[PDB]
């Protein structure tokens, strides 16, 4: 009849790894169009959605299970222990000041990796300090860099269909910012290290003068941008150059990057393969090397998923660490603003510039003061060696590719021998509940935000991929949301008891490499909940609970596709995750040059 | 303007622009057989949804939840900032035992007068027996708790107050009451009473766990699936003070009503007028106290279920701050509007029961971080005390929107009496977005209740509920997940409005209900009734304290034409129960309860 639960009294040796993959049809082209109309149809529409929910065990969890826990609507963290060997910085200091403290945590820059080098060395991306050193040594100017970037955008059509990196780009505004930045390097007063650095903002974050469409073709008609967002205003005050708005999966409803209105962004490592969603353009423009870093959102993996598939670094901050004022996902309970950079050094600098909780979340979440990891230290490995790396073996190997489970396993052995890390076995109970509780916790705010727009007639202007998801989200009742928040408390009490034994939780970022794009889906989208969910089977933990996580390249598989490793640490412990990730890049640096790559500084 | 989509703004509205939007609730009044078919239509597949969506479209709820962009981030649970410490109050630790707080609260009370219990002039007025009157008679050996228990049990059996059609209690065991009274009587003979509440009779609502009686919540099957095994937090504290748990009170089924109509156990009748309703959902708790059987009772208040019956029956009900009292061991735990509040015959009794049951849960202590409990110095501690230096907020349009000219003036008489006898300032205020508060409340209370019992109803137990509950559940299943998000966005708007009001005033005074005791239609006694118009009209003042968490209280302030009780509500700042209790104490001084109800039982003789 009904199933009974009790959270804080389960035996961890009793929890069995339940691996239920998602079951949904794979429709493209015309059959997708008719399927969307059947879902939006009156009577038959509700039957198809209730069938999909009961087939995937969601009705059994929300409606046929009594949960004794009280709802935890927003992530609630206890007072954490202070992390060891870190530099505390003020949370309300100017981003120009935090960039200087961060410059002290980085190892000393050596000029032998930019100007003069042996022409028989390996491949590496350009660090932010490589541009900063060249701007200050009068080797190049941000104006000449902007011209070379704009030259590539227009030569290859990366600002127009079918394969764009940016969906809102203005060359005249890029030159306007690079001129004022160049004249500050000539007068001898650069603002900070980020002065002259090109960054790309995702289309769901406000950034003047471009409007915020969120991947749609009509959001600027009902939601006009007034001022810069909290993260862009901080970046702009450091002298950064906003390149433009990035292509994304429509409204973040997808983990592939399919956009049937502007085009599907292609993976720089293989143009016939997806980039990963939803920050598709942000990840591709950084992997291609056009810009140094990019800002994106992550309410279900939209920062780490496209970072692992494209071979870059994506930082997912703690819930509330970065101010979300001025974006489409503000007010949610899983989303944050995270950077996507080519190397760890670049992502750390951007994190130092954009961090800072909002005035509201400061009084509700009570965050700890920000910390910068001392990435360089001649003393013994004080913190790196004394870390316990939690690992769920049955969850670690459940991947659709034997290459990514062993290439991550090689890094763990490399971490234990070259530093002394203890790999502790853990168990993550109720993994199917965390997926069901997450999908409703991400969709309900998104559907509510656009509900007055859809009922006014703008629902037909959405892609078939979004309308299919919104049809499922309308099935979630208010009682279903309450039960999901009660599940969020259970998953919280489990992970808190895990973080008392281990410091981080290492897992592969995705369960597969860069997937192939079916040629029929390029005409109007596709519904593939099986593959969309399969990409989130490792990142839903940090979103639903708010823990900070990161994605780092750890090598490549058989066909040369990037492999991503995830490191999720304690709340507010970005410095712990950043420092550990810095050692992972030291053991397995990015070496393969992607197919679509552009060298700027030359 | 309302053309395509509506657009809002919160912390930038002009309070001089806000105009009062009055009563709007429209719904059918169906009883008997027409009620049964209407329920079958609502539970019918296709036509059931169209009727609900019509009622949501007709009452303007769909335009609020679906056709209005709200520029606020959702506030799921009541968030309060740091409050200014209330003046002239006694601070007591939140960790002390309930017996220790009782001795501290006894110091705050004025000196007891034995000339009001044993020896008095036989030509005086009417007055309820206070808790200290029982404690005096027990300790002076004028009577024992065993003799008092035999007197109460004699009345319950003689008038069938534990049986249909008009019961006060739905779970009553006479053998258990004597068992608790025997142990209480010995402690007075041995000379070691536990506290002042030792020997006092209190009644627990049926949705609160209280051994050995099971918890049904007004239903007839909830004990089959939810069995109680230990006392609740509020009951275990009262039992540690020597209180006598009289039994589980009658209530509206699962708190889904504000009238007290229960077609499974009967409808409890108002002691002032048996042909009239008691007010819900704590119908039995308020009737057994107003009748003089027990000194106090425990009930819930998620939408006025403590204040509404207290005003209709002529007693005092204390709605504490959200999180102030532990709700562990009840059917409403984990909510966002409900609390456990006492219902007593006098302010002195409610203040003592509040001191014994208070105490935030270990989870709510960390998330809400409440200030330490404070007890008001009820005696004349200063002379021209802080009572006069209080600003009373009043919304004149909202104050007078009542379906009876008597309750609007009898409450206005108390305000003039407070200003002349103490010096209170009556500041005019405005409460913006009153219709949004009603919409955001009903979904915030209905969704967790429906989610609590969803596995039981889908297991076939949905047919065993009354038609009144199934009517509400048919509406509650219509609230989508996106509708709940927008409702919490409205909770933040009403919060920023009321917080800016508390920057100017200390409390907000309004009438408790917009009408006196309504008459029970003789057809509703068959299988309940659906009357959302009256069910909502009784909550038009008490929803602000539930959706936002502010403490409120309902105090009798006189009677109307036909001799029915009138209630006045005082809602204060968060965690400021002492401010609300102190001002309410002065109100009972200026207008005490003088009319004896029809059904009344003197216990001490
Ligand atoms: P990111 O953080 C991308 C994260 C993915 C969010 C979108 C997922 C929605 C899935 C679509 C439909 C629902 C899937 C399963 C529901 C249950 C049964 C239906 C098959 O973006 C910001
Ligand atoms: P208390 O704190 C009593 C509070 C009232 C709870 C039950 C009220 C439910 C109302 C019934 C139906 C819904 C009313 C309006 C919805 C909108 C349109 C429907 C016509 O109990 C603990």
């Amino acid at each position: 009849y009904q199933v009974m639960k009790r959270a804080s009294e389960v035996d961890l040796s009793t929890v069995k790894y339940k691996a239920e993959t998602m079951k949904a049809p794979h429709l493209t082209g015309l059959s997708f169009k008719l399927f969307v109309n059947l879902l939006e149809a009156p009577l038959i529409g509700s039957l198809i959605v209730d069938y999909l929910k009961k087939d995937n065990g969601m009705t059994k969890i929300f409606r046929n299970t009594v949960i004794p826990e009280e709802p935890m609507f927003r992530p609630e963290f206890p007072s954490q222990e202070p992390e060891h060997d870190v530099v505390i910085v003020g949370e309300d200091e100017s981003p120009i000041d935090r960039l200087e403290t961060a410059l002290k945590c980085l190892p000393q820059y050596d000029p032998s990796r930019s100007l003069h080098a042996d022409p028989v060395s390996s491949f590496r991306y350009w660090k932010i300090r490589d541009y900063a050193y060249a701007y200050r040594s009068k080797l190049t100017t941000p104006l000449q860099v902007a011209k070379r970037i704009i030259s590539i955008i227009e030569e290859f059509g990366y600002d127009k269909p079918p394969t764009p990196f940016l969906i809102r780009f203005d060359a005249n505004e890029v030159i306007k910012q690079a001129e004022a930045s160049t004249r500050r390097f000539e007068q001898g007063n650069p603002i900070s290290v980020l002065d002259g650095i090109f960054v790309t903002i995702k289309d769901d974050i406000d950034c003047l003068p471009h409007p915020t469409n969120g991947g749609t073709t009509w959001l600027h008609e009902d939601r006009s941008v007034e001022k810069d967002s909290a993260v862009v205003s901080k970046l702009r005050s450091c002298g950064a150059i906003l390149l433009g708005k990035a292509n994304m999966h429509e409204l973040g409803m997808g983990t592939t990057g399919n956009n049937s209105n502007y085009g599907t962004t292609r993976n720089p490592h293989d143009p016939k393969r997806y980039t990963g969603g939803s920050s598709s353009g942000s990840a591709a423009i950084v992997a291609a090397g056009l810009c140094s870093a990019a800002l994106g959102t992550d309410g279900g993996g939209s920062v780490r998923i496209p970072s692992a598939l494209c071979g870059i670094t994506g930082l997912k901050t703690t819930y509330g660490r970065t101010d979300m004022t001025g974006s489409l996902c503000e007010g949610g309970t899983v989303e944050i603003i995270g950077p996507l950079a080519s190397s760890l050094e670049d992502a750390f600098l951007v994190y130092a510039a954009i961090l800072g909780s909002s005035s509201a979340d400061r009084y509700n979440l009570k965050p700890s003061p920000p910390c910068f990891p001392k990435l360089l230290s001649h003393n013994g490995s004080n913190a790196i060696g004394s870390l316990r790396l939690g690992k769920y073996t049955k969850w670690f190997n459940d991947v659709s590719s034997s290459d990514i489970s062993d290439k991550c396993e090689d890094i763990l052995k490399l971490l234990s021998n070259n530093h002394g890390c203890k790999v502790v076995e853990i168990v993550v109970p109720e993994l199917e509940e965390m997926r069901a509780a997450h999908v409703i916790s991400i969709g309900s705010p998104t559907l509510s935000s656009l509900t007055p727009y859809c009922e006014a007639g703008k629902n037909s202007k959405l892609s078939y991929d979004t309308r299919t998801s919104f049809a499922i989200f309308r099935s979630f009742s208010a009682s279903d949301y309450i039960a999901a928040q009660c599940l969020r408390r259970r998953l919280m009490e489990y992970h808190l008891n895990i973080f008392k034994d281990v410091d981080v939780i290492v897992t592969p970022t995705t369960g597969m490499t860069a997937p192939v794009i079916p040629p029929d889906a390029l005409k109007n989208g596709e519904t593939n909940i099986q593959v969309t969910t399969d990409l989130m089977r490792f990142v839903l933990a940090a979103n639903l609970l708010g823990f900070p996580a990161i994605s780092v390249p750890v090598g490549y598989d058989k066909e040369g596709l990037p492999i991503g490793l995830q490191i999720m640490g304690r709340p507010w412990a970005e410095a712990t995750v950043l420092g550990l990730a810095a050692a992972v890049e030291e053991l397995a640096p990015v070496t393969k040059k992607p197919a679509i790559f552009y060298d700027i500084l030359n």
